[PDB]
């Protein structure tokens, strides 16, 4: 019994080269893998290779608990935001991303500030404690190094009261023309710097890095400016602001760092593999204060109210995030001018919300995210959020297209929203979040069947739109659609969600609804 | 060819064993085959091995010209009714099938009657003319009777038929008179029959079963089916006056020899090689004995005079047996319509009408119309989807179905009479057409998969998973579009045609 080549015809229109041993026929991979669109490679174990198999890529989140409010975020503990390279960098003046999805000339998008936040919220519940390493208290701390300060000729610092903060701080004065005064650090293992800054006049803190590109250094500049970012090797630029009054600045340097080196034209930072692996020490130029000079391994809780705050001051009147870019969704739909709402970026907006209510008591977030209900009861139309499928079902459009576009997983992240803020408010203030979470929940139980091809899952309802094919989820979509669904069904007895999550599970490892 | 086994781990769960060349892995079809659902065989050719691989089966029809209401319908030319093991046997009484596909004890199907009919017509336009023998006709045309004692024959005169017949005499407890045929090509028998008493007319086989004989009794009563030995028994009724007996002798071997007592006939493959002898019992008259390659039209004039006679009051062929369509849906109790039954019909008669210019055809078509008008629960077929979008059930439950092909096939029917009646007459057929097809348009997508087609709505309707269609509802699917795409212009059925063709080749839809 020879195994030998053999000719492999494919629906009668192209020949492939297979194998056959007696009247087994052996097809090649790389024929199967774009045929059906599946993954494999072959696994290198010690003394041992393996070809591993698998239908899909994505997770599903393992869901340790029922969801609530205050705790995490459905799976974004796992969230790395901040990488994606559609985030061109961590603003200094607001520390939240700035997106370039849809324009490389840059825009905060709502839904990835939400994001930042909400995964460094989830990141604080679930990781061990970070080590912090303090520089600088300006107390009787009173030994440590803690006065390795270098202060050229020109320069001057002392230990000062501020009475406003009930604490000593350093004063520094340094021209900017001149070395600066400047900290030994020395920290190899913890690249988040954070420190309480007061300028009197404009100036700058900067911090040097070795790196682990060919041992060099690069030094980053937190300039009191607004400009966005700015690179020439092996200088790094962040505009910070004015930084007149007191504030507490917590950079991630390793972020900071590859952001800069991989700053681009484009819509998309430049990869890198370089990493900080030593923070040398901080300089300071101009006239100011510094006080609580730290180093820590993360510090989840700083970008999570950043996030929050971003949130509080750029909401506008009709409780809305606007979009300031223009989304052309697909040919069919019309374009959505600069301005538009999402019901996404308005139920991520509201579940940040929620959580910094929860952990401060201040009403200031509770109101924002009362407010953020509005544009649900609004059609896309009329400058809001809402949809009707066939004169039927309300629904909370991602994107507010004519004709409407029914995206399945910005909905459901609406809803979980809405859950978040009508579970808060109380009975008198939740009852619109009560309303619009009850009847959006009835459409969701109605519509997910639309969303089910047998093998898969659809992104959204265009091709009943507009006539065309399905619009299929990528497989990590559709591992976000359960995530989803598995989250409302530990809020929701229903059944149908439980079903589904456990046919949508069984799709990933290439099992299929019966055919008739 | 040099290889390595190795081992390949399926989505974590199990290991199958693979072949390793290289960087390139070669996988097992026994795997690809069950993993996804797929097909292939080698095939062995005059010095030339090859494996062929088919992501579905079934084909698509070649259609060859627009769509008319007295061509061919649709792909039935290549339809085999009669060879379904669903097909209990053709009525001896009817000459139309009987179903058993929801109950064992038989019941006429209407759509299976109504298909047998427009197949027979199809083939009719697509075949070759039928060889045909003519072995009596009591006239001066040329015996070759066997005529025992006590049994008599003679050529006598019918004034009201026009022609000599042949009378004959045999008691039952006798081997009845005989006339030898001898034909190995051809199977379907032919005979005009008058009986004055109860009897029967026999046919001797010759079989492929070990060279063995078999006969088939066609008995003076209104028994179904019979099976005892050698012997094979249908009953044909009382035939006290004139009627031409055409039977499929292939056809009434092999439903006698698999006769049984479950929902499907027994394989088989015995076939009649010869058929060697006509036996006649009893005291009457027969005329224009002959065998035939095919007779389709007799064929399908028993499917549309079936139609015409068992139509109701409400213009409707109410399905005698209970349907259950799946949980969730109400049982269907014995006498309910079917959109697709009524449009098949109608297609039928329309041709009946189109041959004969006999207007009972043409009335029959136009009452069939009236069930589209009433929602299932006021005993009708009309469905709407969300308020919106009127539908014709092929199943009126309770909810709705909307299952995607028997809608096609009653709109069909609709565009046949639309055509044929006239602007008058025609105008409730032109208006439910018109209603229909709008709906057709609006909603064909949400059959759509992305990489094949679902059966019916009842995932939405119900809450559940689609009920995905087999590879050979979505080739009907196909042959429907492309039928409605000839005699409508609009892109939505060329684009849809084209798609779902794709998806018989393994294309799919792309993701995001
Ligand atoms: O350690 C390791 O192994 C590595 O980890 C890597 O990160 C992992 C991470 O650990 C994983 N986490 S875990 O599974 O929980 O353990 C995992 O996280 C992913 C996750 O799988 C994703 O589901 C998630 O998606 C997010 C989005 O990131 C987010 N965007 S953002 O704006 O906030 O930045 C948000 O997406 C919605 C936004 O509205 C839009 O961005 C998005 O646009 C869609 C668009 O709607 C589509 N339109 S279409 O009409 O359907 O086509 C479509 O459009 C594009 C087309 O696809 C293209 O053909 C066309 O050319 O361009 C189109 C276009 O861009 O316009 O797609 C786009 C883009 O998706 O819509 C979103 C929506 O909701 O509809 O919210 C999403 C859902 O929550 O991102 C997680 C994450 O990155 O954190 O996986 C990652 C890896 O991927 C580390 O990166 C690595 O360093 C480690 O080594
Ligand atoms: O050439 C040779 O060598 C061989 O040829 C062989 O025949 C070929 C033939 O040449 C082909 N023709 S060609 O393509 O033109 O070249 C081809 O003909 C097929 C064709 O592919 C089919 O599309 C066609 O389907 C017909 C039905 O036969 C017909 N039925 S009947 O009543 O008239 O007898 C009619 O079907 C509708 C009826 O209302 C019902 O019968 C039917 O019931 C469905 C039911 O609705 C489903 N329900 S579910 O809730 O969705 O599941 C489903 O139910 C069954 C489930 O599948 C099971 O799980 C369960 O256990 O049992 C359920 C049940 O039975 O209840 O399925 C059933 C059955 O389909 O609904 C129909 C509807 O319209 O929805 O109309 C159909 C479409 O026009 O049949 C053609 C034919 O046979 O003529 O293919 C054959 C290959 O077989 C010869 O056979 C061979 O001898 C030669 O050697
Ligand atoms: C699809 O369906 C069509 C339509 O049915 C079919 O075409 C018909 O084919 C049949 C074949 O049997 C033809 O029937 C014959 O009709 C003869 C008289 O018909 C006249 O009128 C029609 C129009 O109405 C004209 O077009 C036609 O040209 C004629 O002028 C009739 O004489 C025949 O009767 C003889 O044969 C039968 C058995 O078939 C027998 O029982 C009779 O006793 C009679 O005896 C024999 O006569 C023939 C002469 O025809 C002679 O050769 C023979 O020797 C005699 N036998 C003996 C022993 O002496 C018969 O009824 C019919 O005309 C066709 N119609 C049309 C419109 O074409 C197609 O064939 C079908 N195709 C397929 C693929 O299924
Ligand atoms: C998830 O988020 C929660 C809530 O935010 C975190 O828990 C909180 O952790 C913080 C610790 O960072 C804790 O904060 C208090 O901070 C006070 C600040 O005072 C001292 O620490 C800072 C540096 O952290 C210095 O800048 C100050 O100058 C103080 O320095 C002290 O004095 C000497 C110098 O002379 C110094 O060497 C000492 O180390 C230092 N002393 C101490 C005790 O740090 C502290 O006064 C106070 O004791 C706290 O540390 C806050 O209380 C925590 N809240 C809760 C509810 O637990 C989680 O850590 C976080 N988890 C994850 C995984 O992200
Ligand atoms: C560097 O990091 C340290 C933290 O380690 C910061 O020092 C803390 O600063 C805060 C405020 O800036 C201080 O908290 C304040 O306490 C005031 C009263 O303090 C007296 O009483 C306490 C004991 O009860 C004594 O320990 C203390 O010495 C004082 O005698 C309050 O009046 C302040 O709150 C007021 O306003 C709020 C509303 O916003 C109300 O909630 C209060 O009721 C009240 O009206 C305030 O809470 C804290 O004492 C300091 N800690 C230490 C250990 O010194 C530095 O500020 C930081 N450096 C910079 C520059 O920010
Ligand atoms: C075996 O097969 C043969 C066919 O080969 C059948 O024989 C035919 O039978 C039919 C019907 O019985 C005969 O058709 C009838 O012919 C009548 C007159 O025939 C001739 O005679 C007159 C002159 O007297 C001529 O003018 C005429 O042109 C004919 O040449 C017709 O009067 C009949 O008319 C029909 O329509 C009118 C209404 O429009 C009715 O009133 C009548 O009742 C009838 O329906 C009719 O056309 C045919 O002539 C026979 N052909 C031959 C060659 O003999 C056998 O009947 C069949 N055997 C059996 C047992 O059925
Ligand atoms: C930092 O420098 C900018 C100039 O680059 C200063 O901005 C000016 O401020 C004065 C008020 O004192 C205004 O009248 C000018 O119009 C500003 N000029 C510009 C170009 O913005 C700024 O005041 C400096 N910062 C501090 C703390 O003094
Ligand atoms: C008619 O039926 C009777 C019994 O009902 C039977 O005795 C007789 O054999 C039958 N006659 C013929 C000719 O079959
Ligand atoms: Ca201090
Ligand atoms: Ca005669």
């Amino acid at each position: 019994l020879k195994y030998e080549e053999i000719d492999c015809l494919i629906n009668d229109e192209h020949t492939i080269k297979g194998r056959r041993e007696g009247n087994e026929v052996f097809l090649p991979f790389t024929w199967v893998e774009k045929y059906f669109d599946v993954y494999g490679k072959v696994v290198q174990y010690d003394g041992y290779d393996r070809f591993e198999f698998s239908h899909s890529y994505s997770k599903v989140y393992a869901q340790r608990a029922p969801y609530h409010p205050d705790g995490v975020f459905m799976s974004f503990e796992g969230y790395n935001v901040e990488v994606r390279d559609r985030v061109k960098c961590i603003s200094g003046v607001e520390g939240v991303p700035l997106s370039t999805q849809w324009g490389p000339q840059g825009y905060f998008y709502p839904i990835q500030i939400a994001q930042y936040g909400l995964s460094h919220y989830s990141k604080n519940l679930t990781e061990k404690p970070p080590h912090i390493e303090v520089y600088e208290t300006a107390e009787d701390r009173d030994k440590n190094k803690p006065n390795d300060w270098t202060v050229p000729k020109g320069c001057f610092m002392a230990n000062v009261a501020d009475k406003s903060r009930f604490t000593n701080v350093k004063q520094f004065i340094a021209p900017e023309t001149s070395e600066g005064v400047s900290l030994q650090l020395g920290n190899t293992k913890d690249f988040i710097i954070s420190f309480d800054l007061k300028f009197l006049t404009n100036g700058s803190v900067s911090v040097v890095l070795e790196t682990t590109e060919k041992n060099q250094l690069f030094t980053i500049h937190y300039v009191s400016n607004a400009q966005l970012i700015a690179f020439k090797e092996r200088d790094i630029y962040y505009g910070i602001g004015p930084r007149t009054s007191w504030s507490t600045v917590t950079r991630d340097l390793v972020t900071d760092l590859r952001k800069g080196v991989g700053l681009s034209n484009t819509k998309a930072v430049k990869p890198t593999k370089i990493m900080p692996k030593k923070v040398v020490r901080l300089i300071a130029k101009g006239k100011g204060f510094l006080d609580n000079i730290t180093i820590s391994t993360t510090a989840h809780m700083a970008a999570f109210f950043a996030a929050s705050d971003w949130l509080v001051r750029n909401q506008d009147e009709k409780g809305g995030w606007p979009i300031m870019v223009t989304r052309k969704l697909g040919e069919g739909f019309k374009s959505l001018e600069p301005g538009w709402y999402s019901a996404m970026a308005q139920g991520q907006a509201i579940s940040t919300l929620v959580r910094a209510y929860l952990l401060t008591k201040d009403h200031i977030f509770l109101n924002s995210a009362l407010r953020a209900t509005a544009p649900y009861k609004f059609l896309s139309e009329q400058h809001g959020v809402k949809a009707v499928f066939m004169n039927k079902h309300d629904w909370y459009e991602e994107y507010p297209t004519t004709p409407s576009s029914f995206v399945l997983n910005g909905f459901m992240y609406s809803l979980i929203g809405l859950y978040d803020l009508k579970e808060t408010a109380g009975e008198k203030l939740g009852k619109e979040a009560r309303s619009l979470y009850e009847r959006g929940m009835e459409s969701l139980k109605a519509m997910l069947p639309l969303y089910d091809t047998g093998s898969g899952t659809i992104y959204d309802l265009r091709h009943f739109m507009l006539g065309i094919a399905p619009n299929l989820a990528r497989w990590d979509f559709h591992t976000t659609h359960i995530n989803q669904l598995q989250l409302l069904s530990t809020i929701d007895e229903s059944p149908v969600f439980k079903e589904f999550v456990k046919r949508w599970k069984s799709y990933l490892k290439g099992s299929r609804a019966k055919h008739n």
